[PDB]
């Protein structure tokens, strides 16, 4: 167990214990994210790294990590890693797909329902004592929300999570529409999902759900132009990446009533603060807790360890993101 | 259109307009529920009544309503009406089943997911600016919640809404258990639901959902004894009636960690206020908004009108609750 690995956050002990028997492990345990200056210091002697989205693994990090051969992201997304640069350097990059699919799909529906039915607003009304203080038991128009069952859901990005969201949508007998980079006729057949050009999906959906990774092509995909295409009664749900949505445009759309509401788990900056957005009572916000379930956190921890241990043994990591690297340099330290 | 009807709340205009062409309609439009003294005054000359749960239609009301022949509840529950007394007097009682089934089942799942994943707590954390102010982007243990997909759901009361909840549970690939007064083998076959004695359902469920009406038999069904039977990681969801749950016992169970959390849409008194309950961050509360969807409210309004108009025409109301009354007195004014 001579290989050295530095883990940038206190992930589940199950994964740390698996790594301890194969690597010399070090784990960042401060309350705040590891400072850039300290990260550059820590990567100087490591053979492997386990990172969070908060760490920008760019060329500067690689230039300061001469022994680094594998970076395991404790996340399924990898927009925080310069994949092209890594591959060029023969550095393997892994992520945690599948093990967090159901937790994120569950949260996506939690936001869809909470936003559609004003659960957060209702909770505040009761909990604050306003309900009792005002002395009125019920009104027909109070917290009047949108039906979900039988309605149309438009999923943008029909990947691992997009499909999981579609499976749940069938439990609500919804009409499923989707727009994605790759068409999946088999999924279309099995779930009765129907492919639609982005423009038509936006016009026909009662609920628009974002499940695409952040790339040059998805950056601000949902802009002012597209928000205007959506139904005024439609709700936008984002569990993908904040930068996939033009926040200023979204806030404008909500204030002007172009759409009915939005449920967001991701933002353009994290932590995030936007006074105008936070004033709106037709939005539901969560701090990137998509994979925050006991099962997901554990699976992610075990998967990160599996990838590093497989690599140490000269095997191809199970969830390698840049497979071209294999031809550049064979696995191992 | 000589029959007179008094409606105790401003329900959707679609229903009021349907009634206007067949009855002389009067609609209570004050901010607060109609006072008892005024209700007794108003029922003196009416032939029909459209009531909300806030109105207790007991013997005292009947004794003061000599012309009353039909009471249409704008609700599916009717624990606010003395059905036995009504029948005896030849008074027809109708409710609004089915038209609000999907809205309530949707809200039930909204609470299940919101409670399991700490959506309300997360929203407060972001919205209050605490997330940004503290400057920490993410922690592995923050808002750590329970997986829903593939977990076990125990539905108590497998009726219209209980079954709707089970259909949604299949979208989450859940193991479905149920305890109800009547066994439905066909539903067991179609949804893979499994009947279980109440005690076994409580011990085996990860999520316990209440969907039974309030009766002498369901009053405080979930008491201290039964809360102790549930898993310490289980969550209780109540969209039925508040009195089906011993609130003091529930608060004790939550404070002591007997169960993981609870999502409640109904309370023992409405409006409700309970300082100890409202302090708990593992509960989600909504003000009886189960049927608060545009579609449900409209369907309910049309159904109430359909029942009264059918009755006027000497027909049996579509959703008559006390069918024994037909033999007591034929329909009509
Ligand atoms: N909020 C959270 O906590 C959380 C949790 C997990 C994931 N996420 C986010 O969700 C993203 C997706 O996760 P996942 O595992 O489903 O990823 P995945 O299976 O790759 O799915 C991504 C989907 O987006 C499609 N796509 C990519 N670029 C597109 C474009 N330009 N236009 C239309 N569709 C495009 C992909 O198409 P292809 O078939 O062509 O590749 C695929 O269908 C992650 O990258 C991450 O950003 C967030
Ligand atoms: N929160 C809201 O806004 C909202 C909205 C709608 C309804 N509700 C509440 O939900 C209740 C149920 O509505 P629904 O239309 O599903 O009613 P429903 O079809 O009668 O369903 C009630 C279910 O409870 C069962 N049940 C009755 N007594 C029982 C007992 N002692 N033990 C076990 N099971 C028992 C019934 O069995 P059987 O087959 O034997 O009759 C039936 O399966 C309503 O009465 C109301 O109180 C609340």
């Amino acid at each position: 167990m001579k290989p050295k690995v530095f883990i940038t956050r206190e992930i589940p002990e199950v994964g740390i214990k698996m790594l301890e028997d194969e690597f010399e492990v070090e784990v960042w345990g401060d309350e705040k994210e590891i400072p850039r200056e300290i990260l550059l210091k820590k990567v100087k002697e490591v053979d492997a790294l386990v990172t969070m989205l908060s760490e920008r693994i760019d060329k500067e990090v690689f230039e300061n990590a001469p022994k680094l051969r594998i970076v395991a992201n404790y996340a399924v997304g990898y927009d925080n890693i310069d994949i092209e640069e890594a591959t060029k350097r023969g550095i393997y990059v892994t992520n945690t797909p599948d093990v967090l699919t159901d937790a994120t799909a569950d949260l996506a529906f939690a936001l869809l329902l909470a936003t559609a039915r004003h659960v957060v607003k209702g909770d505040r009304f009761v909990r604050s004592g306003e309900w009792k203080k005002r002395g009125v038991a019920w009104h027909p128009k109070w917290f009047l929300g949108y039906d979900v069952y039988g309605k149309t859901i438009g999923i943008i990005g029909l990947g691992r999570i997009g499909q999981a969201i579609a499976k749940r949508a069938k439990g609500f007998n919804m009409r499923i529409l989707y727009y994605s980079r790759t068409r999946k006729e088999e999924v279309e057949r099995e779930l009765n999902a129907e492919f639609k050009p982005l423009e038509d999906l936006l016009r026909e959906s009662d609920f628009v759900v974002l499940a695409v990774p952040l790339t040059r092509e998805t950056y601000h995909l949902i802009n002012e132009e597209r928000l205007k295409l959506m139904k005024k009664t439609a709700i936008l749900i984002n569990i993908a990446r904040g930068k996939v949505v033009d926040t200023n445009a979204l806030v404008k759309a909500l204030k002007e009533g172009w759409i009915a509401g939005a449920g967001l788990d991701v933002f353009e900056e994290e932590p995030y603060y936007n006074e105008e957005l936070f004033k709106l009572d037709n939005v539901v916000l969560t701090p990137h807790i998509g994979s925050a379930s006991f099962g997901a956190r554990e699976g992610m921890a075990e998967l990160v360890a599996k990838n590093l241990i497989a690599f140490k043994r000269g095997e191809i990591p199970p969830t390698l993101v840049n497979r071209e690297v294999i031809k550049i340099r064979k696995p191992g330290f």
